């Protein structure tokens, strides 16, 4: 019975406020967003979403920037009428972080809670400051985060595909997933922007200003330093992307939490081999 949801949301407000130097009681943010049920799920009471979006955040120690990120993020979601759950893909342990990995266990654990059809990869510190930038995924794998206030709000590069993206989940399954070896900071975006290439498509982009996303300016982690090897894996990625992905994959998960604002996934991806 219920209708499908207009096709772009009339609720948008387009440009927002976007500050990140007051505290943040995550009770409070579950007060003011009442309609997000346990685990951080939402649907429109009133129409059905063709958006099936799971976002997934790859985390290990960065409480502070999810709270913003909780806060901001929520209002937009809803307003953007998807149907949608947020997953935090905690890494447990203090070895070397490992991004990709982390979001393709995101995208096989959502998978078992929901029929989600559409994935958004979201950094925890990046805020959109335009609520008609959609958090949803379109015929060409989407990049969002196109105007960063720390590249001088435009791309850093025209290949740049890093901080938040979205793939359906059939352009994700296209390319094998992303890349488990790169370990520690950097060239994974650019090796998972090489195999969307390799497998025949192009990305899609907002404007750049509808495209305006915040950083939240933080220092360097422990424990995720520029990967050496990083660019002499991207050089290889039609090759190994046949055999080092989603078909290749392996973690042990420890703990699901949900909370009243989002689904944590506590999961063991190992270390190099
Ligand atoms: C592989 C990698 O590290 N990718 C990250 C990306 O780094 C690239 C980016 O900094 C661009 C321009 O900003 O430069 C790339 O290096 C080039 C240098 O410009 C140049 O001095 C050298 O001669 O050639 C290089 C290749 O043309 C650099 O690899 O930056 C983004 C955002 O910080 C990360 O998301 C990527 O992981
Ligand atoms: O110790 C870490 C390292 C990174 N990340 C996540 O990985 C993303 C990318 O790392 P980073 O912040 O270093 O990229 P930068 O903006 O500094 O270039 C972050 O936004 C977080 O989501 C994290 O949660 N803990
Ligand atoms: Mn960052």
């Amino acid at each position: 019975s219920l209708p499908a949801c207009p096709e772009e949301s009339p609720l948008l407000v387009g440009p927002m406020l976007i500050e990140f130097n007051m505290p943040v009681d995550l009770e409070l943010v579950a007060k003011q967003n009442p309609n997000v049920k346990m685990g951080g799920r939402y649907a429109p009471r009133d129409c059905v979403s063709p958006h099936k979006v799971a976002i997934i955040i790859p985390f290990r120690n960065r409480q502070e920037h999810l709270k913003y990120w909780l806060y901001y993020l929520h209002p937009v979601l809803q307003r953007q009428q998807l149907d949608y759950g947020i997953y935090v893909i905690n890494q447990a342990g203090d070895t070397i972080f490992n991004r990709a990995k982390l979001l393709n266990v995101g995208f096989q654990e959502a998978l078992k809670d929901y029929d989600y059809t559409c994935f958004v990869f979201s950094d925890v510190d990046l805020i959109p400051m335009n609520d008609h930038n959609a958090y949803r995924c379109f015929s060409q794998p989407r990049h969002i985060s196109v105007a960063m206030d720390k590249f001088g709000f435009s791309l850093p590069y025209v290949q740049y595909f890093g901080g938040v993206s979205a793939l359906s989940k059939q352009q994700f399954l296209t390319i094998n997933g992303f890349p488990n070896n790169y370990w520690g900071w950097g060239g994974e975006d650019d090796d998972i922007f090489n195999r969307l290439v390799f497998r025949g498509m192009s990305i899609s982009r907002p404007n750049a200003v509808v495209g305006t996303t915040r950083h939240i300016r933080h220092s360097r982690d422990k424990k995720n330093e520029p990967n050496p090897q990083r660019f002499d894996r991207i050089a290889h990625t039609k090759e190994t992307m046949l055999s080092d992905g989603l078909n290749s994959l392996t973690y042990q998960v420890l703990d699901v939490q949900r909370y009243p604002l989002y689904t944590q996934i506590t999961v063991d991806i190992g270390t190099p081999s």
